[PDB]
DNA sequence: TTCCGACAGTGGGGTCGCAAT
DNA sequence: ATTGCGACCC
DNA sequence: CACTATCGGAA
């Protein structure tokens, strides 16, 4: 049984890179790791992967040792379940290893995840990757942009091949389903071609889409497409102009000549009931990550809470002994949680003296309230007021 | 010398499908 | 059948 | 969807 010689080396290879000291040199140690240690880390990182559990028992494992052939089939087909029914067979060895697949090694804690791993091994497994918005800064304002709604609802690419076949996924390329049918009738006459859109209610029901880029097929796997904004929006508009259903999914833009009327924009969509805008540079290319060539102007409100309650961190994370999150109270009397907000000393200070903080007022920034009342995207902005 | 892009590591509110009751 | 938790949305 | 923290090259 080699059981126990590759348990060794993966363990010796997850210790070495945990070791190394900075960006760089966890880098170089983690281009000498094993056949094995590089089957785990992909096996952790794979985003089209899943195996249907997130720990073994608390039985761990305990001698003898499953063929890690066995243990990688079981892993690759899903069957975390049947795994765990026989995990008191695997070594203790065994067990911590794949416990640390699915938790992400934090018992040894390397250091490296994606960016690094595809850094070191290109093409490991697949990624899907679309042009993100940075936060709205006027500093950052291209001069004569435009401005468009944020539309409510989930991002969605539609893929349509040279063979004329349709996919729609999501912002991480998992499936959407319930699309209106009208629509991926209309776009099979354009094969090559993928649409970014929000999917929503056109107020279960189909969903519609507010489309509102378009790149080749080819330039969208290749990640590179130089043609800037404003003549891929006329270009999508003319190649839809004798598509009337289709031309009217194209969401509407609206040219903002300074920062002022983006702002001026993005009120009037507060009125009109809109989550908030976009502007997006009129000579911004498609960067397939997070730019300013895309910026979003979304609403923030400010209120002074009372911290009620405290939840450390949770097992095994640098939170340990310290506060991972609060509990706060405000004059709705809605009970919310907040998580980020808090430098590490200050997570460690409120732990200690909590008799500082038990009913104290604070202040909580949050985007706006949920259909229950409470807060959504909380974060802490002041731990104590003057 | 500092600024910042890239990256790793935490956390929240909500919906839905399916395995195990 | 319901319950819960993995897996994904924002 | 958020924020903090750290490396290490750009500024
Ligand atoms: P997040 O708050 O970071 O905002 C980005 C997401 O907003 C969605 N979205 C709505 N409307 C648009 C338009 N017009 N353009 C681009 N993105 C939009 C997307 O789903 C983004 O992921």
């Amino acid at each position: 049984s080699e059981i126990n010689r590759i348990s060794d080396i993966i363990n010796s290879d997850l210790q070495a890179i945990a070791d190394s000291k900075g960006t760089n040199a966890k880098k170089v140690e983690l281009a000498k790791i094993s056949e094995y240690t590089f089957k785990c880390f992909v096996f952790h990182l794979d985003p089209f992967q899943n195996f249907g559990i997130s720990k073994l028992s608390k039985d761990a494992g305990g001698g003898e040792g499953i063929d890690w052939s066995t243990v990688f089939k079981l892993l690759y087909e899903g069957k975390g379940r049947d795994l765990k029914k026989r995990d008191k067979s695997l070594t203790t060895l065994q067990a911590k290893i794949i416990n640390g697949i699915f938790d992400g090694f934090m018992d040894w804690k390397p250091g490296v995840k994606g960016g690094s791993f595809l850094d070191v091994f290109p093409d490991s497994y697949r990624t899907f990757e679309v042009q993100k918005c940075a936060n709205w800064d006027p500093d950052l304002f291209e001069a004569n942009s435009f401005a468009q709604i944020k539309f409510d609802g989930i991002r969605c690419v539609a893929m349509v091949d040279h063979n004329g076949n349709l996919t729609y996924v999501s912002r991480n390329g998992k499936p959407v389903v319930n699309i209106d049918p009208r629509i991926e009738e209309n776009m099979k006459l354009h094969p090559g071609w993928c649409f970014d859109a929000e999917a929503d209610s056109p107020a279960n029901i189909k969903l519609t889409l507010r489309v509102f880029d378009a790149i080749p097929y080819d330039a969208f796997l290749a990640r590179k497409y130089d043609v800037q904004y404003i003549e891929r929006y006329n270009d999508l508009k003319s190649m839809w102009s004798n598509n009337p259903f289709l031309f009217d999914l194209i969401a509407d833009h609206t040219l903002v000549e300074t920062w002022e009327d983006a702002q001026k924009f993005y009120e009037d969509s507060r009125a009109n009931g809109n989550e908030g805008a976009i502007v997006k540079k009129r000579f911004g290319t498609y960067n397939f990550g997070r730019d300013d060539s895309w910026m979003k102007v979304k609403p923030l409100e400010t209120i002074e809470a009372r911290i009620i309650g405290y939840e450390e961190g949770k097992p095994k994370t640098k939170h340990v002994g310290r506060v991972g999150a609060l509990i706060v109270q405000d004059y709705t009397g809605a009970i919310s949680r907040v998580g980020s907000g808090m430098s590490d000393k200050e997570r460690q200070y409120i732990y200690d003296n909590w008799d500082e903080f038990e009913n104290a007022l604070c202040e909580v920034k949050f985007m706006e309230r949920t259909e229950s009342g409470v807060f959504r995207h909380s974060r802490l902005s002041k731990i104590r007021l003057d």
